[PDB]
RNA sequence: GUUAAAACUCUUCUCAUGCUGGAUUCGAAAUUAGGUGCGCUUCGCGUUUAAGUC
């Protein structure tokens, strides 16, 4: 099940809603499942079919927590949204959430510039070739997630991936929390607000060891 | 195949008002309207009257 591990880059910043006022400091790896359903069907391929149903776990679409200035993933706080890594603390916090209005439209955002980690992987090795050609396309061109994306807030750019073979704390929440998602297909465009409870974080189902 | 898309941080408002390129310094220092040229040329103070007289 060779993955494939990079370096998302915020050229711009972006914005994701988690409801009740709550917001995120990292995207969560539903957005890159979403977008990269969503460039597989501008492409045409099978993997868009694989990606249709919203229930395929053929490729594991890790969350994109923030990679830290010297360590490796900020991890889950016990009942908090708050991110520490354990090298140094670097608390990601809610500094990085600033308020910002537009023309009245009041909304949060996030700091551009800071990195992102990417994990994906993929058991099927023909999953892995497609992987590989629409990581390409992450690679040349961007990748997009959050709200207002077609404005262009949450612009995405690889810096450094190496497509390595991957070899406890729940590191993101797995489905009480509410991880609310929905599955807007172009020609099925019907929008399913699936509010599915679940254990949080610090206690795309996966965790994270010591 | 992102609680998604769907929304331009937009409209109004002149770097403007005061402040003079002004002050000081003479176009004068040197040079003679000088050099050449005869107021010359033509025209006789002539004409008239006895030193008489007793």
């Amino acid at each position: 099940m060779k993955e494939i591990k990079g370096i998302l880059e915020s050229i711009t910043g972006f914005s994701i809603p988690l409801d009740n006022g709550e917001y995120a400091l990292y995207p969560a790896g539903r957005h890159l499942r979403g977008a990269i359903g969503y460039i597989a069907f501008n492409l045409d391929l099978p993997i868009s079919s694989k990606f249709l149903d919203f229930d395929f776990d053929d490729i594991i679409f890790r969350d994109l927590l923030p990679i830290s200035k010297c360590g490796k993933i900020f991890y889950p706080e016990k009942n908090s949204n708050s991110l520490k890594c354990p090298s140094c603390n670097e608390i990601y916090g809610s500094s990085v959430l600033r308020n910002i209005m537009a023309r009245g439209l009041s909304y949060k955002e996030v700091i551009e510039g800071k990195k992102y980690r990417l994990s994906i992987i993929v058991k099927d090795e023909k999953y892995l070739n497609e992987m590989e050609a629409i990581i390409r396309y992450i690679l040349s061109y961007g990748i997009y997630l959050g709200n207002k994306v077609s404005k262009g807030y949450g612009k995405f750019k690889i810096k450094e991936y190496s497509i390595v073979d991957i070899l406890v704390l729940l590191l993101s929440d797995a489905i009480e929390k509410d991880i609310v998602f929905s599955k807007k297909e172009i020609s099925s465009s019907k929008f399913e607000i699936i509010r599915k409870r679940g254990k949080a974080k610090g206690d795309f189902g996966e965790i994270i060891s010591l």
